[PDB]
């Protein structure tokens, strides 16, 4: 490998500057699979990492793991081997009682509540989206008869106190976090997920482009986490935006 | 008056919801001139508002004076006469060398060198521009035939010291800011002005939209002051103009 | 001009040292009229500058503008025209019942809740009225017949969620400002002000002298010319 | 699963109250195949989970993923369903000189150069390891003929910058972290690793035991990372972690 | 004792609304020796308290140790006996070139190299003196023909690493405290010791007067100076209780 | 002397590399006494010296006041003399209800509600005693039949408001203190004490051995103010191990 950790080499990227960077290993195929020619490439530790082509051009698609240190890892080796783009996909709370489970979220900047933000620069740098991938994933929304929501997320080193989820084993938040899902409601904050605030602030600093849209799976002013009883029922999925996202900017 | 600092009534305003809020009292009658019946409203301390009206729209021209404290009292009070939208234009010192002089800069999100941003939320929330209100700029400069620079500015409660200015009675810049310039450089933020983080924070907290246009009027890599020697204040309009359509 | 945003030169203060600095513009010709042969200097942006001679010598009268940032380029601006001295005068509320309108603080020092402050010091460093000014502001409060407070100002970025005020659109104040207003008063603060944290800040570090005079026109939990008339007082004290 | 990310019930865990949580999934089976009767539980995400005994006892092997926010829901998750206690075991980059690669390290407190520690207590509270557990690492260290080193670890949440690593697309690191690792040096910190941080932290304020050994695999005084030409032969930190399994839960 | 550090009760002080809080416990004797019918109160860890009559009014001197948190102590047990102004007399050191061996500094504020300050108001709060005991101060310095310097002092915990000293074990200084020096010199700030930062800030927020005289003994940059502030703060004492 | 405070000269030491450092220089001596040939060196401020010896072995005893700026002196000094091992012996107040007074504790670390720790490293630096001297406290209790509490400290700048007392003149603590002790119960903090952080961040840093233990005098969850030995015994008899 030409990387540490990813188990990558430039050429398997076939000249690839695009990533679509998942959270989750096992989603990371179905991703490559909407695109032409889904080659496996690696799998080590949380890095999964295929190869597609969108319309002709080639694209990584590679899981981050879990929150920014596992995500600074692989954007760093990604872009070792020449991406340049980050479109993030996920799954996301949202924190307003008007953002119904299945709508999509275009996250356009992020609260850092993240200490590998801090690794790239001092708090006062604000963790913000790419404009023209961000003008690209809610142009791939649109298409998809989608007005998704555009603002503000949590970005979270926890998804526990830090979400100030009180169903743990102690359901005692630390004072710091104490109140705080208020807090950001107050401000207009829309959800919460655990990587956009890192990969921003990573992506801004170093002089990559950086995305995030992800699909709603719980409204935190109804549930803390989701169950059976939750509306699963479909509709235009986070996967397929970020995809045709990913062939508006390549075209 | 209905506000305390600015000297209006919500009559005065005609319905409109938006303000152009550029910094400088003898810059308001101006813009304003650009738009139809340019309307006197009051003029106190900082505070020279004007209405004029944007294709058929009352629009709030009121100036905020220099840096955050001051926007941060135009910006709640306005927004106690209805106003929900602020576009904020101006000049600015570039501090990248591909930044030219005259270009024009969009600013997506600011670096929080200033404290009224910490009157509206902590440090880790982002000061960051509206997305609707930003595309309407972007797409101004483009019906103009102008390219921006799209991306991060430095937002400083300071001229010289937080700007990284040496050309000072002291000549000295305290250690948080000594070097901070290039490390803004490195970070790939475009410019500095005194008032985009807390406009931008305190929009954003309290369910307001704002963005930023400005000209470029020195190039820091160059010099620290500009030389004594129209396009930001006709986007700014442009924009306006989009909307409210 | 020989300064980029107050459109003076060194010539235009014939030697003046001493600044007033008051905030509001339309306030600086008529604190320059209590002085001898008062002359407009220049008009800029938030920055209105006169001349006039207190026994003798120059003292200009310049507006800062609400807020540390406009006030830290004029008092800069100043200082490069030669001015080593800054007293603020203006008008305030209070924050302690014992504070009545009509009542004269002299701040000696200010709780930092600005950013500019931070741009000539870190946090630990004290916002810190000169003594000699602030002994004369003291003898010339009493000169008049008045027994000043003497005490801590909340020097605030902003007019209302700074000053825990919830008379606002969306009447919210942020957790750090939430109870900060019974913090202050429990430690003794007397009124918020916005300006003299950074120009006390500013002035300490940079080897100026500052100090701030302030009538109280309103107390939120219940005297304009004085103010003024105790600022050129203490002025010419200064100057004698 | 009574659990949103590990896909566990409290059942699956036979009663165990010890888990040795490795950063790797990968990993996870061979460890619980030093155990007796490795049982696969789940694999989700970076979270594979094994049950094995260790003398007659029931322990869970979990993987964390990197870094302490994936950390941070295992550590919630199994203790959900009874672990009181966390071993963790890994690698480490030295950044003292003396400190060999192939020696052990017990970690016996962390710099927290993390965030998710700060969502349990504020920075001023201790990234201390559980005395006992520690105690124990350092005896199945001594146990092994290894006299471990024992002490303050660095605990980052990135692998570049805050190690201060250069050799990167742009070879810059920000200024807090600029000779921060001079700065550890001084201070007698002997390695980097990303989690030790967030679980000291979380297990000190939850009431929950933990600790964690590793194995030098680079000396930062002479190499940002391994290559072939570093050292390859010497007791295994996975061992001393079984070994101390056995011993916490005898 | 009414209170648990320094072994007094309320009777004891004779109804003394004001403390002379020097550090060394061996020194509070002969400071109280300036006064009238010097009378030894209680001795307790680094706690000697004595009252004397300064033109016939109860002064109590009572040592606080070196630094903020034996300070802190101190200034709480006297304040619950009734003591309402605290003037702090010592010597000092100085890192202004300007500041000759022999002159007297009066520490009108001082930067928080402290945490104990912290324990009372966040940092944002001055470490500022009280303005009349402050003034009594100048006004002693004056009537004793000495001219003091009338400044910021920074206030640190320690003696060696937060006054950027490098003839130490290590001879490291950590990286907040690295260039530290030069940074408050070019601020103006005349001198480091280790409590008024405490002492100011309690003082301010708990409504209670403070201030601080020192004599110059040395000077980084380059008996009689401590008879000298001792002599003043008596003085000042008895212009505050008048 | 050969030091600045504490007026000790290097050869009065007669090769001692280990101190038994209390708060209070009234219980120098009687620490001294418990080993032999007890000789009075200094006393100096805060600070009195004494030096004994421990199975025929030079042990300091040297006060340091209250708090961890007089404490940052004098272990300054001591290390300049020679001294590299700190055993810190003395009163603590119990926050944890399971304590009972009359206890001991040893801290294997401190929360930092301290600001000299900050002058020898940044906050992220944890307040952490060494392994062998803390292993040697844990031991010395056993061997006396007691089983000590061994965890976390609240190492405070002050004595009232820091350890979130209100029987004060004003009955105020400020915001970050206010609810503070609840914080550290919830957390598994044992006790409060005024030297712990400073102590060990700068033993930690400076490459010195330090550890804790000490006697439970009061229990916070009774009562703020104690009510009118063990823990100096544990500390002799854990010299006297180290030095072995
Ligand atoms: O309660 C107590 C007893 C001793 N030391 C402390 O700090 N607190």
């Amino acid at each position: 490998a030409d990387v540490f950790h990813l188990g990558l080499t430039k050429a398997m990227l076939d000249g690839a500057t695009l990533a679509i960077v998942p959270g989750d290993p096992e989603r990371v195929k179905r991703i490559a699979e909407l695109m032409d020619n889904a080659t496996f490439l690696a799998s080590h530790r949380e890095y999964t990492s295929y190869l597609a082509y969108a319309d002709g051009k080639p694209v990584v698609i590679c899981s981050t793991g879990i929150g920014g240190p596992s995500t600074s890892i692989a954007v760093e080796e990604l872009a070792q081997l020449g991406v340049n783009t980050f479109l993030r996909v996920g799954s996301t709370g949202a924190i307003q009682p008007h953002v119904n489970v299945g709508d999509v979220i275009v996250t356009q900047a992020s609260v850092r509540l993240d200490g590998a933000s801090l690794h790239f620069a001092p708090m006062e740098f604000p963790a913000v989206a790419n404009f023209e991938c961000t003008t690209a994933m809610v142009a791939a929304c649109r298409d998809a008869g989608v007005e998704p929501h555009i603002g503000v997320t949590a970005s979270s080193d926890t998804f526990y106190p830090g979400q100030e989820r009180y169903d743990t084993v102690t359901g005692r938040v630390t004072r710091r976090f104490a109140g705080s899902m208020k807090e950001w409601q107050d401000m207009g904050v829309l959800n919460y997920e655990m990587e956009s605030a890192t990969l921003f602030t990573m992506c801004a600093t170093q002089g990559w482009r950086a995305a995030c849209v992800a699909g709603v799976i719980v409204n935190r002013t109804q549930q803390e986490i989701p169950d059976e009883a939750t509306m699963k029922k479909t509709e235009v999925s986070a996967v397929s935006i970020v995809v045709a996202a990913a062939k508006k900017l390549l075209a």
